[PDB]
């Protein structure tokens, strides 16, 4: 199970995350798992429900074992409920090992499962701090580590049109080029960072940093869009409205709701400025830029019916609970989850996003003296 072996096991659908194929139980039962730094369990369908091709069928199991306690996980946007136990669970194209682990077997869910997503549960691998019902249920990744010689590191390279990378317990420097720029996890529950300073087209946001990591800045790939606190989001709209003015959009769009649609091949990408989010360095006042096109903050939404056309989504979308640095922004870019450095890594990926004007870049060090904490 070498890292060339790990190298394309990721598959997906624009917008609605990375899966990779691991088994669950004694014969394996092969399923499709979300990939997802912003939850901490390990859930699984295990009931018929209408959008699941297959679900966990524990009694075809001989090595399951019920826990004999329950999950019950309403969010935002919707709810899952189920009943833990543990069983066997390998990753058939990541490392050669299998390990028992704690499952919560989803029995019933409203707006959890997405119709024609292709995958059947989700893989958190945050903390156990956010784990559900709470931090006694011991997130998979930790199991993995302590049952096997597995490095206590994975990462992960999203690929826009969709496929990737996941590397468990290692660096494959095949997925990227140029430096690798740390930042530092700030506590460990989700994959916390700070962000220093925003630019738009090279223009400062000019915001007190602590606007920016309001009430927390995460790296998640279980989010599809770059989410930014209200006063971020309003500021950012204005500019990239300023830069792109040679046309106009209707409000629906810059509300992530409604597609702008242009003729096949000719998305006006100059029209859009490039964000650059400068993200904390390893030491005093030092931090580095990722720059993101909007080959990246344009999601393209595949629909046959809109073919004689490109169309896209505005996957950048105003949040209440801090700032998300979803699929879009680690797409393009080798994220290297470095728990046992509390340190998350930045790397230009060989699908890095580009045309012939402007890249995707990951860029340092830049010092800045006038600086308070960023962080909340
Ligand atoms: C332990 O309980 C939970 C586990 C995971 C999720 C969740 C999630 C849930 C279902 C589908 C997705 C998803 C949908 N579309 C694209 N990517 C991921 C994300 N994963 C995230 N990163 C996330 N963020 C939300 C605001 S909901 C949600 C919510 C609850």
């Amino acid at each position: 199970g070498s890292f060339v072996e790990m190298v394309d096991n990721l598959r997906g659908k624009s917008g609605q995350g990375y899966y990779v194929e691991m088994t669950v139980g004694s014969p394996p039962q092969t399923l499709n798992i979300l990939v997802d730094t912003g939850s901490s369990n390990f859930a699984v369908g295990a009931a018929p429900h209408p959008f699941l091709h297959r679900y966990y069928q524990r009694q075809l199991s001989s090595t399951y074992r019920d826990l004999r306690k329950g999950v019950y996980v309403p969010y935002t946007q919707g709810k899952w409920e189920g009943e833990l136990g543990t069983d066997l669970v390998s990753i058939p194209h990541g490392p050669n090992v299998t390990v028992r682990a704690n499952i919560a077997a989803i029995t019933e869910s409203d707006k959890f499962f997405i119709n024609g997503s292709n995958w059947e549960g989700i893989l958190g691998l945050a903390y156990a701090e956010i784990a559900r019902p709470d931090d006694s249920l011991e997130p998979f990744f930790d199991s993995l580590v302590k049952q096997t010689h597995v490095p206590n590191l994975f990462s992960l390279q999203l690929c826009g049109a969709v496929g990737g990378s996941m590397i468990i317990g290692g660096i494959d420097h095949s997925l990227y080029t140029g430096s690798l720029w740390y930042t530092p996890i700030r506590r460990e529950w989700y994959y916390e960072v700070i962000i220093v300073r925003v630019e738009i087209n090279g223009q400062d946001l000019k915001m007190d940093c602590k606007e920016y990591n309001y009430d927390k800045s995460i790296v998640d790939s279980g989010t599809t869009n770059l989410r930014l606190p209200k006063k971020v989001f309003e500021a950012a709209v204005k500019s990239i409205k300023a830069a792109s003015s040679t046309e106009k959009f209707p409000d629906g769009f810059w509300l992530g709701e409604q597609l702008v649609c242009w003729q096949a091949g000719t998305t006006p990408w100059n029209i859009f400025p490039v964000i650059s989010l400068y993200l904390m360095g390893e030491v005093t006042n030092q931090s580095f830029r990722i720059t993101i096109l909007p080959q990246q903050y344009l999601r393209p939404v595949e629909d046959v019916a809109t073919s004689q056309d490109d169309c896209y989504k505005f996957a950048i979308s105003q949040s209440s609970t801090g700032t998300v640095m979803g699929a879009v922004i680690m797409e393009g870019f080798y994220v290297v989850f470095d728990r046992a450095r509390k340190r998350i890594g930045f790397a230009v990926s060989a699908c890095h996003v580009h045309d012939e004007f402007r890249t995707a870049a990951v860029e340092g060090p830049f010092v800045t003296l006038d600086m308070e904490d960023c962080g909340y």
